[PDB]
């Protein structure tokens, strides 16, 4: 069961930002509301937005920020990459311990999906290798991990792409992948399985006592990558084999032996079986998640 | 289309740790009462055949250490309602949400906040299986809930792990779901069925999301589909069910019975190398309300 983190510490930060005709979600941390800069655009302006120019025509009072029933007073505003930063007259009393992290493809986090500043649901997801999220007016929703009462914020939703997938940035406002906050013809590159996440998950099934998919073979890293890429799997790298090291030594299965198992699995299928609870190979669990 | 849990911060503010003797598990703290599974007072020995009436007669308040994180709560009274043990406490939880104690039917879904000894670890969406079990994740005493307009409707509290890896528990008034007891005795889940009405709502969710390949010009019968359904271990489809799907049929232009034809024709021939919304197994853990609520 993919669990998302408890959302409460992020609910306490979700606000509503409005600029003219446009509303979306912002993130209240101390005395700064963070949100996507395109809150300042019309639909028209999304074709070719000049963000410096649009922002220069704005005062603090053009930005209406409501945390629940209470309108917050914006006393300054500043663009950093594609994120807007509104200084407010009131540090958020509900501010958790928190840090900003940029995550890399394959890693997981929870998303607090909101609508106009009210949290609507939480879900667990992975950053796909093409830098998108297969997910679910949630602009400004944030993705995060919690580690011993400290929320590490890693993602903010910005755009929806033509194939029904989401693109966004870190909280320094820097996009993941080649995407811009422009309604252009940008499209997701070919998406591939997070191979290392399937192997960590295969080791999880050995931990919960299911060994039926194993075989007597082994493989080389190179021969594995050659087979697996023909099924559109991400290359496995020496650094992936290392990260899996602790799962290996715990189940006594060496990594390349599990690689051999996966190769056969892609060749055969499940033959009716399920492994953990699933009838397909799951790539949204990391080696850190399983342990 | 992702399964989504309700946000859990209103429930997080309610989780406490409850220890009696050497036993430790999770409690729910609403106003001046802490709720938790009664088998907290149980010894490894008594768990084979316990007389909860007796072993709680012999317990008094000081036997229950209740900690709200970095705060021990003073128990000032105890009582049992069915299989839930209720603890009056010195203080009343200021984070208590507006709430209702509710009991749900098989095939309804809800969100669980798993906790390890009073500290919430994570949250997932799940469904109450037709055999009254939860396929799920030191979680004992964790609760299930649905949120509607800032009202937490609690519907589940976890008691038992069953030998097949599933979970068994009660409503918040202490009544078990399914033929299970809170003793360490041989108990198993019945053969599980698929939640038909939830599979049909999930097929509707697919035509809304633009995957319409499984549709067929055909119409079938309540009776003749139900025979095709008993043979695949699916729950029978009733008229209240069809009524429940009328919204989604109106929105999509596909009558429930014509969607049933689609379902019956995919139960025999499969997807022939296609998939529904990126999945090849028939998801049965989304209710109608869940699909409407998300579309």
């Amino acid at each position: 069961r993919k669990m998302a983190f408890p959302s409460g510490k992020v609910e306490g930060c979700m606000v509503q930002v409005t600029c003219g005709t446009t509303t979306l979600n912002g993130l209240w941390l101390d005395d700064v509301v963070y949100c996507p800069r395109h809150v300042i655009c019309t639909s028209e302006d999304m074709l070719n937005p000049n963000y410096e120019d649009l922002l220069i025509r704005k005062s603090n009072h053009n930005f209406l920020v409501q945390a629940g029933n209470v309108q917050l007073r914006v006393i300054g505003h500043s663009m950093q990459n594609c994120v807007l930063k509104l200084k407010v007259d009131t540090a958020n009393p509900k501010t958790p311990k928190y840090k900003f992290v940029r995550i890399q493809p394959g890693q997981t986090f929870s998303v607090l999906a909101c609508y106009n500043g009210s949290p609507s649901g939480v879900y667990q997801c992975a950053m796909r290798p093409n830098f998108t999220i297969k997910g679910s007016g949630s602009c400004g929703s944030v993705g995060f991990n919690i580690d011993y009462d400290c929320v590490s914020f890693c993602y903010m939703h910005h755009m929806e792409l033509p194939t029904g997938v989401h693109a966004g940035t870190d909280l320094e406002g820097n996009f993941y992948g080649p995407f811009v906050d422009r309604q252009t013809a940008q499209a997701a590159g070919t998406d591939t399985t997070i191979t290392v996440n399937v192997l960590a998950w295969l080791y999880a099934a050995v931990i919960n006592g299911d060994r039926w998919f194993l075989n007597r073979f082994t493989t080389t890293l190179n021969d594995f990558n050659l087979v697996a890429m023909k099924y559109n799997y991400e290359p496995l790298t020496q650094d992936h084999v290392d990260i899996l090291g602790p799962l290996s030594a715990q189940t006594g299965i060496a990594v390349l032996d599990m690689c051999a198992s996966l190769k056969e699995l892609l060749q055969n299928g499940m033959n009716g079986r399920t492994i953990l609870g699933s009838a397909l190979l799951e790539d949204e669990f990391t080696p850190f998640d399983v342990v």
